[PDB]
């Protein structure tokens, strides 16, 4: 039985021709590194390029060898970071003219980069647990699938919303294997304020696909159930969501979510989540 | 005669906003407004020393052109050295010319990051529609696929149809129905999505045919919106289609092939071509 | 019948002790040359102190004259801005702590204002408009009520919402007169796109308020109608809203809105504004 | 033996972060770091001049007094003049420094940026609430205001049970129920708004009474949402209440009171005050 998401919730699908107009999303989905370094080319690419425009005017930099590379990008260094040491300085109106639009430049310059730091930095992550595994037990009557989140943060989140879904190969009426996505109701859909756990229960009743199927039924039809956590964290007043995907085999049958919340010898009340994956059987 | 564009954009044609047209101007008209603005103020500073003092040293006194580039390099925070600030005068518009740039650096960042915060959602959306049955009944579709190899949180596909009618009330005019799709919202997606239309009893579509289509003036239009993971940011998308961009009895050829090492890839070749009759 | 929501939908209320520790709220919310005068403000009075520092710490800039409190300022000022000509330079390890210190405050203290105008920025009018009065007449049978909306801007809105909602005082069992929010079903109360003109509409049936209710009924009881609407500027990839509020001497019973809708002479569809508060009789 | 508290925050005792640490810690130990930061960022370029050349102009060769000064004259570019860099060893640092100082400052500005604009909503709830009979019905109130002039739009509130009970499987535990509010948006929120929640067959508040509530360690959350014209951007609020902050048969005292001129007013003086018998 082939796997399709991964457990991150991630297809596991090669997409046709790896093969710039999308710069947009390449500057910001590069890692750090090679964004350090698309910087750095740039601004020294950018230095190289001003001086040998104040070597093509002439010689308009005083204390400046004459047609040096060096001293005419060291002065666009010092030029377009508006260091303006000194000993380097323009001549006459041309060199100026110069000066005053790569000064421009080096405004306009860092506020992209600017941005484009900013946008690569404010993508907090959730810091949302999810149960390793699926249990099936009976809960208030019918027999329910659950799965488990902790949040590991101090701050709360706002606005909690679980999305399960069932992903599975059907066969329709004209006779095609194809793969369709229910998804599964649950006792809750919606948590105002997510502090600590929040133990997610899909009641297994006459409006669910998993109604009627055995673990070897699951297993031969390659069933995955896809999660999908959302809400609005208080710590970054920004959304975070979180994704995560099981298979059949990671279901399993009779199986209670062991007690997260504990009592501390002192006497007051605590949260271990060293027994956040743990399994009893009944 | 056609009321809404491939694109999503109506094709009426429509008979100060500075925040606004900021924004909406193009990129090298943007730059050249900074530009602009950039030597104007530092025009505007020049002869605000040469017309109170004169005090610029090591420079032409009357010059404007020693005086635009002393403003400059003080509006630029270079500070050379040899064009400096002689007595109060010079200074206090030093204080403020400094003020000045620093005031209009932030807005300059505030308004480039503005413009790139806004980024496409990246879906491609099928040429066509198709009206087929799905496990018998006929079910309008059309499909959509992403083109980035990030992901899309909770997608959500609005599908409308925009056909003129006339009322009870003897007035025609055009409606705006909602159609129910299957799935309206997917947690997650990544690759290809098909978005279906069950023909039932409360459709609008329901016992329109090819021809009642066309002569109603009937067009389709759709919503795409999302959360993208690429850029921790809602991305949408739109598109429309009309009576004649429908194919009856049209089936959306598998875009799910298999590599001859046994990996399953994405084969977005065969996204826009359908087949006839039964496959 | 007095009026207690004016057409922008303000609550024409005043609210006890008119009276920083809100400031944040404050910054954002005054004008803008009163915000340009608390920056000035600031950043002379944040030069005027550090110049006294370089003066406690006695004569360490060169070429100031001693004890001179604008060569203290302006070299403040030089090193706020990092302009550093170069005639005014401090002396010795004190005065060079102090400079290193100020430029930390230059750097941070460029942020704030930054973020602070960024944030007063970003705030986009939605760019729609209202129509003047209210009318009734019968649509699809039912008599229904009906205002419009239209889009000023080219740039079309997305997921466009309408919340149409009747305030009026009303007795309970209790025996009170208290203010009451109706909420008033729409025929349509969600645009996906919204382009051009909008026409919200109220079915009068079995749920609703204003059922059985003539034109002096709604005068007697300071029946007003509130207005929201929300959604996503494509001009702008942000959230836009508008509000507005109508009285019960604002609407007219049996009116039509005139089409805006017209033809041009060449032969094209065209969109005539000049017509939107146009009500016709019938 | 409270579950949660007034503030709506978990009495549970919990048993790098980098990103969210930096937002996470107080505004004086955020000021800290970056003077740390940048301290030894200058320390440390002024050790790289010294141990590789030693040309920092005008200055005591072999003092790292006079590199860390000219290294932050060169990261905060001032540039005086004395202290001047020579040779390619000590330039290629300079254009390194430069770009260290320029990534390092828009770094600055976007960790500012992101610890401000997280705006309280400021929105007060009564401190406790009443259960008495309002068109008859019993119903749960509580009710909030707006401590701004400006309004929040789209404003909702969400009331939840939360107790212990025992499931048909023998196990206890705690639920949260959602309570059904008479209203659950308010589209305007400028003033006061006071929230119900009806007692009817489906509340599972229904049955109870001022001793079972206590017994089974009721408590009562409290979430508001909005999006608040001041800041453009989606303010929140949290409560919390217990059983023994319930008082049956109160009512609270009205608000709008009537000023001498004619202007009606908002007397949030009386917001807390709740009168008992029928009033
Ligand atoms: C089910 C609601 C989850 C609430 C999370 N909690 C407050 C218990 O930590
Ligand atoms: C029907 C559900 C369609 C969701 C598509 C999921 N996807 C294949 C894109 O990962
Ligand atoms: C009712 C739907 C409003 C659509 C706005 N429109 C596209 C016509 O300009
Ligand atoms: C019931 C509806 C309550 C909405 C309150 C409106 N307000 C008085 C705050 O403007
Ligand atoms: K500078
Ligand atoms: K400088
Ligand atoms: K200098």
């Amino acid at each position: 039985k082939p796997r399709i998401l991964n457990s991150d919730g991630s297809s596991n699908i090669t997409r046709l021709g790896l093969e710039l107009d999308d710069h947009y999303h390449d500057l910001l989905t590069v890692s750090w590194p090679v964004f350090i370094t698309l910087i750095t080319g740039l601004y020294l690419v950018t230095n190289a390029l001003f001086a040998l425009a104040y070597l093509a005017v002439g010689d308009v930099i005083e204390n400046a060898r004459p047609g040096s590379f060096t001293d005419a990008f060291f002065f666009s260094v010092q030029t377009m970071a508006t260091i303006g040491y000194g000993k380097l300085i323009p001549i006459g109106p041309l060199a100026n003219t110069l000066v005053t639009l790569e000064a421009l430049v080096g405004m306009l310059g860092l506020a992209v980069a600017a941005c484009l730091i900013y946008a690569r930095c404010t993508r907090p992550t959730a810091g949302v647990l999810f149960s390793s595994r699926m249990v099936i037990s009976d809960f208030e009557g019918k027999p329910t699938l659950m799965m488990r989140l902790a949040n590991l943060r101090i701050e709360q989140i706002i606005e909690a919303d679980v999305h399960l879904v069932l992903v599975r190969s059907e066969i329709s009426q004209e006779g095609m294997v194809f793969r369709r996505f229910h998804d599964l109701t649950l006792t809750r859909s919606r948590s105002p304020i997510f502090s600590l756990s929040w133990t997610v229960m899909h009641p297994i009743d006459h409006h669910s696909p998993i109604y009627g199927e055995t673990d070897e039924t699951l297993r031969n039809s390659h069933s995955e159930f896809l999660v999908l956590f959302t809400g609005h964290h208080e710590a970054f007043a920004q959304n975070v969501h979180a994704r995560h995907a099981y298979s059949s085999d990671e279901i399993i049958w009779g199986g209670h979510f062991v007690d997260v919340f504990t009592t501390l010898p002192d006497g007051r009340r605590a949260l271990d989540l060293g027994k956040f994956h743990e399994i009893a059987q009944h």
